[PDB]
């Protein structure tokens, strides 16, 4: 997250941080995700394309710190990774940037709702906000695009939800972005998700409900004019994401 301002779990308790095992034992950051149900985690399959073996990956909830445990945080193994058939991967964007982790721990058990740890409401088939509509995105990602590390602490920010006449713009990402696809960014170009932001939450208001409107997925740099953040467009995923779990 470039900008924006430091959180804590409680504000975003839907979130969900994921790490990979090693070859030799090192445990580091791969992407963001958002507890759906108490068993399903949502993400992008691009997080997981390199290494799609499920007991590589740990999943933790409500956990405010990349490198220190949070009082109250679970940990989970992945007892199910699903990546979406029709996944592609263009130059810069990726089609059907969606994934499903199903979560058990080493006791066998799902997650536990508490004041850290809760689920986001999923948005309404093909219901998404107007444009202009602030949403907020939360991650473990770089605060600068030259930083070599990630931030310790959890942040987030607000951008604006652009239509897809002008995400479509050349000026922009063209043909790039499709309706799968959601657009959004800063009118400044300020802030930003950037690297290792990805697969984490875009959740806007709803009919007076925080709603899980998008998937970090994509972006030409971070935070840099008419480049948006691209985001999977959850609200075309449903029948997806409901056979699936
Ligand atoms: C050298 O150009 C370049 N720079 C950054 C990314 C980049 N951007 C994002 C992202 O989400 N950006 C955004 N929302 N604006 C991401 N999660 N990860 C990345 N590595 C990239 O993509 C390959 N390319």
């Amino acid at each position: 997250i470039i900008g924006g301002e430091f959180t804590t779990i409680e504000n975003q308790p839907w979130f969900a941080a994921i790490y990979r095992r090693h070859r030799g034992g090192s445990v580091t950051y791969v992407c963001g995700g958002s507890l759906i149900s108490p068993c399903w985690v949502i993400s992008a399959t691009h997080c997981f394309i390199d290494y799609p073996k499920k007991e590589d990956y740990i999943v933790y909830l409500g956990r405010s710190r990349l490198n220190s445990n949070t009082q109250g945080e679970m940990k989970f193994e992945v007892e199910n990774l699903i990546l979406h058939k029709d996944y592609s991967a263009d130059t810069l964007a990726h089609h059907n940037d969606i994934a499903l982790l199903k979560i058990r721990s080493k006791e066998g058990r799902c997650a536990q709702p508490s004041r850290t740890i809760q689920t986001i409401a999923l948005p309404s088939m093909y219901n998404d906000p107007q444009f202009g509509t602030s949403c907020e995105i939360t991650g473990f990602g770089k605060e600068q695009s030259t930083d070599y590390l990630y931030p310790e602490q959890l942040k987030m920010t607000v951008v604006k939800l652009i239509s897809h006449r002008e995400c479509q713009q050349p000026h922009y990402y063209g043909s790039e972005v499709t309706t799968k696809m959601l657009c959004a960014a800063d009118p400044q170009w300020k802030t930003d998700s950037c690297q290792g932001d990805s697969g984490g939450p875009l959740v806007c208001s709803l009919q007076g409900r925080m709603t899980l409107t998008g998937i970090v997925s994509w972006g030409r740099g971070c935070a840099l004019k008419d480049k948006p953040g691209v985001y999977t467009r959850v609200s075309h995923f449903l029948p997806w994401i409901r056979s699936h779990t």
